[PDB]
């Protein structure tokens, strides 16, 4: 199944709260600042066995995995994704920017989902090198994030799709999804994409 | 130059305040109520104009490490990672190996800071090391190439780098092969005196 709401995901929370929904993994890319609030509202809806991944900057990214570990959920560990071909910057005094961060928690007594293809060992999914949106992360790396913590349909959710690709590498990968977008341009983008 | 001094940190810089030291670059990797983000309010100071931090941490405490810098008159400019060649692995078909090291670079605020690429171009992963094996010492904590590497991007080869928590020395040792003036402190003997035998009494 594939579902997208045209929502502000915090007041749509109301309505999933009602309806007893239920997914088993919430994998997002969130953009006075809370951002950690969402986390303590859509905890409620993932299965016992379920996880969260959850994109951030690594400024954000110790809040957060304090956060997750008192709302119910076991911090397992980090994520990050580097591009091929950094646009640099300041190449001379200063590191290029090749990196993007995510932290991968799941349920405080949950039994979680990996799978590891006939391989060995893990931890930085990908080598990776379409849309006018902003920030959008990638289909090959959302495909691979899914493939790891998902199973062939479970169910997924990103209260913050933006140009969706959460949601194509979960139809690609036959994963069930569903997503929320505030504004409209980003929604459609999401939806003809889908 | 190499001094090491066996103290408790925390102690010894109130010695550092009055006896005027002025240190270039604070690389460290600091042990993990507490805060024991303290140090760095109090080893602040000690920092030239231009100077700078490199500190070490797990992601855990990467962010807080971060924004307490930038409370103290640091400007955190970037982040840089180690990863082994030698995972063990641990839980490999439930998990994520564990091959990253963390570490936090800052500069002081208004500092013209030093960086130093070679003419070779860029990254952000200064090295995919192997792990220790005969330079490896009876310590946890303990690497030599990656403080090696460390060393020669944020420091010049005369500067003065202090590691307050030096463990093994491992920074030391790194600074005397790269000529770069080493001050450090330790707590514990087994961990200072393997230090010192590692840099040559
Ligand atoms: C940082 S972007 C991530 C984009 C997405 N990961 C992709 O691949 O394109 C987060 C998106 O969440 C949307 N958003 C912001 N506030 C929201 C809210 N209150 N409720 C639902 N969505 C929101 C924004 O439109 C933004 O495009
Ligand atoms: C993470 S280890 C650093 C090891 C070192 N980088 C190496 O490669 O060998 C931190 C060290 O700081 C020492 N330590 C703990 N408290 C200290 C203090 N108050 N002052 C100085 N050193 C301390 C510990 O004994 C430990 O050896």
């Amino acid at each position: 199944m594939i579902q997208i709401y045209h929502a502000d995901a915090f007041e749509i929370i109301k309505d999933f709260y009602q309806q007893n929904l239920k997914v088993d993994a919430i994998i997002t890319d969130p953009p006075n600042f809370k951002l950690l609030e969402w986390i303590a509202r859509y905890a409620p809806l993932v299965n016992p066995n379920g996880c969260m991944v959850i994109f951030c900057s690594y400024r954000f990214i110790s809040y957060i995995a304090d956060f997750l570990e008192e709302n119910g959920f076991v911090v397992k560990d980090f994520i990050q994704w580097v591009k091929n071909n950094p646009m640099p910057r300041n190449i001379h005094r200063r590191y290029v920017q090749d990196t993007e961060f995510a932290l991968w928690a799941v349920k405080k007594k949950a039994k979680w989902v990996f799978n590891k293809p006939k391989n060995e060992k893990y931890l930085r999914p990908l080598i990776l090198k379409k849309t006018k949106h902003p920030t959008q992360k990638s289909l090959a790396l959302m495909e691979k994030i899914i493939s790891i913590h998902t199973n062939p349909n479970d169910i997924v959710l990103d209260p913050f799709m933006g140009s969706g690709t959460t949601g194509l590498a979960c139809k690609n990968l036959e994963r069930n999804f569903i997503g929320i977008e505030s504004e409209k341009e980003y929604f459609q983008t999401a939806k003809k994409r889908l």
